[PDB]
DNA sequence: CCGACAGCGCATCAGC
DNA sequence: GCTGATGCGC
DNA sequence: GTCGG
């Protein structure tokens, strides 16, 4: 909150880079500099001294100038005055729809949330489903729910199977005391890099967290990665509590830590972990990290039986999942 | 300057 | 059907 | 849009 104003301009610069005009890696440089001016403990006084931070260039720089002086952002005012861009910004709100769903159906005519109804025979099941709760998952989930929704899914897990072990990653796991949703890493030991011994060990705890009816909706389901929809039951009289998003990533057993450290994020962390691991020498996913010998190739999973070993390989201080925060 | 910029699962389409 | 691209998402 | 070689 230290530099909102800042860090906001620099989202909205993101978001409009990334849903009109479709230039992911300005999109992800101003993400940067909104995640690197985030966390810096002083209240900037200059865009000459934002650029001393890295992540920070002229560009920016000229902005922020822009910005602390008048108190806004011209380029953004234009931005928010045009129609089809602030259209397209919002459409992209939806989940399903991206830049190019937008754009189309911005160009077909569809601009507004009456618009996306009136027209629902034209989005695909996800897209249908994000309209379905598109106020719902704007809303942010209170830490006590989540608490909440993990018993019932840890509880309905171990109904299935008590070999499985789940664990809510994402801010949960950061102990943000809101979320965004709900992520769910899951495990089993007759999943592993060496064989799936049972298939439908995912679908298996999905029909049973349908069962009681928690999952109410699936945006998309595959053999190791369920996308959906969820709610905590309310009590007698009392009004339903929003619906929520749910991931739930099934990962072999035997490569867990490497899994969790990638559902806790943040994703800005794990671009920055990612990112310094390969200067490092290293290539590193949600199931392994292995070397970059000469050819460039990446070589065979490295020794690693816990979070920090990881963080060791690339030369990283150990980081607290509150600290992955960026 | 200039090329890299993290890494991958599911849906869906093109082309075969 | 298959694979590779592309969209969208985590 | 920024940065490292
Ligand atoms: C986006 C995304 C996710 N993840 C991994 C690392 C992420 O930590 C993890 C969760 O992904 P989400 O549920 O999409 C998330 F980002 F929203 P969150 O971190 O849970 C969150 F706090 F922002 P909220 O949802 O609002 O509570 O997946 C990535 O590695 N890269 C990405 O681009
Ligand atoms: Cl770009
Ligand atoms: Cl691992
Ligand atoms: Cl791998
Ligand atoms: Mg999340
Ligand atoms: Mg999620
Ligand atoms: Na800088
Ligand atoms: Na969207």
């Amino acid at each position: 909150t230290l530099n909102g104003g800042i860090t906001d301009m620099l989202t909205e610069l993101a978001n409009f880079e990334k849903n009109v005009s479709q230039a992911i890696h300005k999109y992800n440089a101003y993400r940067k500099a909104a995640s690197v001016i985030a966390k810096y403990p002083h209240k900037i006084k200059s865009g000459a001294e934002a650029k001393k931070l890295p992540g920070v260039g002229t560009k920016i720089a000229e902005k922020i100038d822009e910005f602390l002086a008048t108190g806004k952002l011209r380029k953004l005012e234009k931005i928010r005055q045009d129609d089809t861009s602030s259209s397209i910004n919002f459409l992209t709100r939806v989940s399903g729809i991206g830049p190019s769903a937008a754009r189309k159906f911005v160009d077909e005519g569809i601009k507004t949330l009456e618009d996306l109804r009136k027209n629902e025979d034209k989005l695909n099941h996800h897209q249908r489903i994000g309209l379905k709760y598109f106020g719902d998952f704007e809303k942010r989930i209170p830490r006590e729910e989540m608490l909440q929704m993990q018993d019932i899914v840890l509880n309905e897990v171990k109904k299935v199977d008590s070999e499985y072990i789940a664990t809510v990653c994402g801010s949960f796991r950061r102990g943000a005391e809101s979320s965004g949703d709900m992520d769910v890493l899951l495990t089993h030991p007759s999943f592993t890099s060496e064989s799936t011994k049972q298939p439908k060990l995912l679908h298996q705890v999905v029909e049973q967290l349908q069962k009681v009816h928690f999952i109410t909706d699936t945006l998309s389901k595959g053999e190791t990665k369920f996308m959906g929809v969820c709610q905590l039951p309310s009590k007698n009289d009392e009004k339903e509590y929003p619906h929520r998003r749910i991931d739930i990533r099934l990962i072999p057993k035997d490569q867990y830590y490497c899994g969790v450290l990638y559902f806790t994020g943040s994703d800005i962390f794990n671009k920055n972990m990612r990112a310094h691991a390969l200067e490092k020498g290293f290539t590193i996913n949600e199931y392994t990290i292995r070397p970059l010998g000469v050819t460039g190739v990446a070589g065979e999973p490295l020794p690693v039986d816990s979070e920090k070993d990881i963080f060791d390989y690339i030369q990283w201080k150990y980081r607290e999942p509150k600290d992955r925060s960026e």
